[PDB]
């Protein structure tokens, strides 16, 4: 029922909306979302492709802006712009009545700047200063591009949503920059406390990519262990006194948040990935089916922790076999990119 999304609160993760629309916001569904336990909404260039292609509000919006001299990447912009600052204002109170531990709406930087460190720093303070809410992300692909572009905008004292991890070394590597960037403002007297940084871990895909091929006990498994090992990461490296010395500073844990949660095989419970990876100081972010799923009938346990050791030994078995989680990651990251920037380029098409 609906009051699974506060057991989930308790257990200590947020889930957030893996989808944003202007009718969303203008419908008043989001702020009365924003009331039922949802704490936040993401976005990405597939999600508006599809939104502005089905959503009915757009047309006017499309119109006036085809009366001005912009170029079709402005008009998407000034589109989704305002749709990310009216969710922002939606969900201002939720973030404001946590400190600013939630309530973030994230809108990603133009994929093709993905492996470009200072267009990408350029176009994410550009973004951010648009957009002119507290609570918005910036969303910015995990490439090592990112990570150098991650150190920059969190020591300029911008919110980031690392995306496209599907690495374990990536994410520490991603972590460390972070650390970097924090020291950073530490060193120079500046504020730190309302700076959070969510890490968006993709779970989906790797089964997708690896099950067709796997043995018996193990299809359905490797995105899960590789999750739950990337937890106990976490654990470890911001416990470790290092950290504990930002963090006696005012300095915010990075978060791990679970995407690509929508399940894609049809041989798996809708709501394998919600409910298996539930954790304390974790987000999952998810599609409406999979939402409207978990409050059917998903469960809230604190799974993410249960069974480490199986974790261990399922990865161990990936390596076995020849599955180098680390190629994979690359590769998936690889296909990601390609798979927004097509995105990108189809709504971009009609905004000519």
């Amino acid at each position: 029922g609906m009051t699974i999304l506060s057991d989930v609160k308790a257990l200590g993760q947020q889930i957030w909306l893996d989808n944003l629309s202007r009718s969303l916001v203008q419908s008043g569904e989001l702020a009365q979302m924003l009331k039922q336990g949802v704490c936040g909404v993401t976005s990405n260039p597939a999600i508006f492709q599809k939104a502005f292609a089905g959503d009915a509000l757009y047309a006017d919006e499309v119109a006036a802006l085809k009366r001005q001299n912009l170029s079709p990447k402005q008009r998407y912009e000034t589109m989704a712009v305002a749709d990310v600052r009216a969710a922002c204002d939606v969900c201002l109170a939720e973030h404001e009545s946590t400190g600013g531990k939630t309530g973030f709406v994230s809108l990603e930087v133009s994929p093709e700047l993905a492996k470009d460190a200072q267009g990408t720093v350029e176009e994410a303070r550009r973004l951010h200063a648009a957009i002119a809410r507290k609570n918005a992300m910036i969303k910015v692909p995990a490439t090592d591009a990112g990570i150098d572009a991650l150190e920059t905008l969190v020591s300029d004292g911008i919110s980031v949503n690392l995306t496209l991890l599907f690495s374990r070394a990536q994410t520490l590597k991603a972590y460390a920059a972070y650390a970097r960037g924090i020291a950073k403002r530490l060193a120079a007297g500046q504020s730190v406390a309302h700076i959070q940084v969510v890490a968006s871990f993709f779970i989906s895909r790797v089964d997708s990519a690896l099950d067709a091929t796997l043995p018996d006990r193990l299809k359905g498994k490797t995105a899960i262990a590789l999750a739950k090992a990337a937890y106990q990461d976490w654990e470890q490296y911001f416990t470790a006194p290092e950290f504990a010395a930002l963090e006696a500073q005012g300095a915010n844990r990075v978060q791990l948040l679970w995407a690509s949660t929508g399940v894609k095989n049809p041989a798996y419970p809708d709501t394998l990935y919600v409910d298996s990876l539930i954790g304390v100081h974790t987000v999952n972010t998810v599609p409406d089916a999979t939402l409207k799923a978990f409050i059917d009938h998903g469960t809230a346990k604190a799974t993410l922790t249960e069974s480490a050791d199986e974790a261990r030994a399922r990865l161990a078995e990936i390596a076995a076999l020849g599955i180098d989680v680390e190629t994979l990651a690359a590769r998936l990251q690889e296909d990601g990119l390609k798979q927004f920037e097509e995105a990108f380029e189809k709504l971009l098409a009609p905004l000519v």
